[PDB]
């Protein structure tokens, strides 16, 4: 802290001195790419005394040869220029060279005007005539990441992981270039981006315990969604047809290194789709996505971290299908006993459960067990990207029956390296049924079940309008992002992930 | 009402007979806009029996001429085909011709299959070989929003007014197009886009009571954001240079005909920026979205409606400044005492608010006095698109001390027709500062300022690791999309809004 107070104290002296304190605007000439373009092939020592320029950025160097040259590493923009500063250069109206240089440290924000070149040993830079100190650093930081106190300074204090780490702005640079491809693909469909509500009387869409908040004018109990789907296929009633919508969805569960409260979500619905026409469009989404960001569809994963092993990725087109409930039977080695819902079936999964070390679910509804077991037998199958399909209809709710396997629905999840990235299927658009399930719902949230939803009355009315037959579909991007960019947590693909206090 | 009983009679009739019972695909040979364009222009009465074709949408006329030749009308993405359906040309294998047509209702959702042509009248026809019952509409639909039992029901069941009324869904097609316009924008100079945010253990950034939850495994209380303003500022510390975010703020407050519990606002900040380049920008940046949708600069706005007075939005540029004091000072007819902020002139400002019959706020604050006699005698005088610019510091405890006029900060709020549009500043980064009007700010928030925010400690930490010098900038997206759409209230421009009940 003594390097803190002892920098208060010197920006106080600036202040009392009239030195330039805070200056409100710094005009560059241009940003430090463009200086490297312009003049990053002159020949060595070459330097242009009929050009004075003005450059910025963040001071990552200071050597000094000796008393009258100085030497400084100036960083903005991805691009790094050196900053040559001779005594017999400065101009003395804006101090003398030892007391303008002595109020610049490393980390300082700066400006430079001066000559533009490149130094005789071959490096670009600028010859300088000035130093303006245009934000000082108050803190001594590390020369790299591993000089912080611990790495989760990197998710705390997320701006010195970016200032002192490419790695990490490279991930949110890739992380939103792959969004821009995801709606590009989408717009050139035709699709339309809406916004549905995140606040609501009512929680609903996905297996998920909501946030609950409060209107303090409508003395109204809220929750923040878990999911916009009920919304967009009121939107499909509407006759809009196709639409996405890209946001945060809200878990209130748990907070470890792979599961943050807000996480960002796509969903889209296509009128007239089925969850077959979503398995080619995930396809040739997903794959093209991979060869844009990575060049070819073969890409490395590290599950523990960039020392461990690897694991090369095969995203070529088409993937695996495994059926939801052959291949838990298969590796039980026994049929699930029907009606899957059946107390018969519950203690049947139980069972089997016990018998294969599988922690239980709470409570044990019939959609928990199925849900373990398929964690245990098929996502464990699915290292490269791969669909299950066809899960039991009492675990799907919103997915509309299939058209020839009884108690079963079309749907599909997508899995990469045993993760969901996907969930998606040919929507239940008969209101009878779909009230059903709903009422099936509120009596597991009665019973205990925390992620089981209450009956949504404007929707089954919604449904009473028409919905069209319709596929829809939902995208975990943060997942998505981690493998694109090869990282085994959460945190390192959200800017300010949440963090135990 | 019996007509949904009896539909849902007729439902589980089709059921157990086994006749066609919410198929799940149909496979429709191309759009009805396809279609049209196909066949738009063929001669009268032309008709190809080579060719057969399967096209779906919603049926919005049902009319016969006998018992053997029956017409509808279909609709889908915004286009309107006929149908001929003649028992000469029914595929009986679907069901005898009388059977398969009393099925159908107006609002149903069906699919038909036949040749393509014109009608000898000239109307672009499917000339039917069967019906298919896709979805049906199990409530009675009046034929225009006119029809609904009140207006309310086009914001509380969104479908029917997207179903019926081709005005709404123009401006949810505008919003779209207004958003990506503003994206390329920013993408073309390089910016970044981020999410930051939504839950917090504090909020800050913008002038509003936020909403409150809990998270039970962290056993913490989160407050929904109400601006992404002090994240924002942490990735320009951290290098980002240029970074915008587009997405929802809460605000616990009233709900009415323009106000929202949530709402989709952007703000970007870009370093080495000042407020006067901000400025610029956003006459550029607004100015040339209103020439993208209208043609011109110059755009119609209906206040009291469509068919009430029609007043006219100039939008060229560049655009009238107010200054804050000032105008407020040329109102009243005197000087405010200074500092602004003294006993003195919050008594001052009272008087005034009495005389000039302004409702005054609660509590007694300088910052929001100074805020109503604002919104009295300037914020009225901005028709045109207006700057009003350079707003005390006391109530502008994130913007930078203004480099000319004492008390004052580079600010600017951006008025159209008197409602606030974006509000910008010289971002403070000054920590010593910033500290003191935090401080201010939570003694408001202790006296009963609902608006007020807390301290908060992790930014004044980011700003000490130096925060270049940088403009940021806010917009409050719904409202420009009012304008441009030429709506007088706030559910007309967001799909879901919040409604009483
Ligand atoms: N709401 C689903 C995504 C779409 C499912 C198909 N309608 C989820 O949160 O997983
Ligand atoms: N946070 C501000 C917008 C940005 C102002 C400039 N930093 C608001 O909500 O009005």
């Amino acid at each position: 802290s003594h390097y803190t107070d002892n920098r208060y104290k010197m920006m106080e002296c600036i202040k009392d001195a009239g030195r330039p304190f805070y200056p409100h605007k710094f005009k560059i000439s241009m940003s430090l790419p463009a200086y490297a373009l312009k003049y990053g092939n002159v020949e060595n020592g070459y330097i242009d005394k009929d050009t004075t320029l003005s450059l910025s950025g963040r001071v990552t160097s200071i050597r000094s040869s000796s008393s009258k040259l100085i030497f400084y590493d100036i960083f903005c923009e991805e691009q790094k220029v050196q900053i040559i500063a001779n005594i017999m250069e400065h101009d003395i109206s804006t101090g003398e060279f030892s007391v303008s240089h002595s109020e610049i440290r490393r980390g300082d924000v700066v400006g430079f005007t001066g000559f533009p070149g490149k130094s005789k040993r071959g490096e670009l830079s600028l010859f300088s005539k000035s130093v303006v100190l245009l934000s000082p650093c108050y803190h001594m930081l590390p020369t790299a990441i591993s000089g912080l106190k611990d790495q989760e300074v990197r998710y705390r204090q997320r701006y010195l992981d970016l200032m002192l780490n490419e790695e990490s702005r490279k991930v949110f640079k890739l992380r939103s270039r792959a969004i821009k491809y995801i709606r590009n693909y989408f717009d050139r469909l035709g699709f339309l981006e809406v916004e549905t509500p995140m606040l609501n009387m009512i929680y609903g869409g996905a297996a998920a315990r909501p946030f609950i908040t409060y209107h303090n004018e409508l003395e109204t109990q809220l929750y923040m969604r878990i999911a916009p789907e009920l919304y967009l296929k009121q939107l499909i009633v509407g006759g809009l047809d196709k639409v996405y919508e890209i946001g945060k969805n809200f878990r209130n569960e748990g907070i470890d290194l792979t599961h943050n409260p807000e996480f960002t979500a796509m969903e889209f619905y296509m009128a007239y789709a089925d969850y077959y026409d979503l398995m080619d469009l995930t396809e040739e989404l997903i794959s093209g996505l991979v060869l844009e960001i990575h060049g070819s569809l073969k890409i490395p994963y590290h599950p523990d971290g960039p020392e461990g092993k690897c694991i090369e990725i095969d995203f070529t087109t088409p993937w695996k299908r495994f059926s939801f409930v052959e291949e838990i039977e298969s590796g039980l080695g026994e049929k699930l006993k029907r009606p899957l819902d059946s107390q018969e079936n519950i203690d049947f999964m139980v069972e089997m459960c016990e018998k294969h070390e599988i922690e239980l679910p709470h409570p044990r509804t019939a959609a928990k067990l199925l849900d373990k077991l398929a964690g245990h037998f098929v996502e464990t199958k699915c290292t490269n990207p791969s669909f299950i399909i066809d899960h039991p209809q009492t675990m799907s709710p919103l997915a509309k029956w299939h058209r020839e396997k009884p108690e079963m629905t079309e749907r599909f999840e997508l899995f990469v390296l045993g993760k969901e990235l996907c969930n998606a299927y040919t929507e239940l658009n008969e209101p009878l049924q779909q009230r059903k399930f709903f009422e099936q719902q509120a009596d597991a949230k009665a019973s205990g079940d925390v992620e089981a939803c209450p009956i949504d009355e404007t929707f089954c009315l919604a449904l009473e309008h028409g919905l069209p037959p319709t596929g829809g579909w939902g995208l975990g991007i943060d997942r998505l992002i981690m493998f694109l960019a090869d990282k085994n947590n959460i945190k390192e693909v959200i800017l300010f992930p949440a963090m135990r206090n």
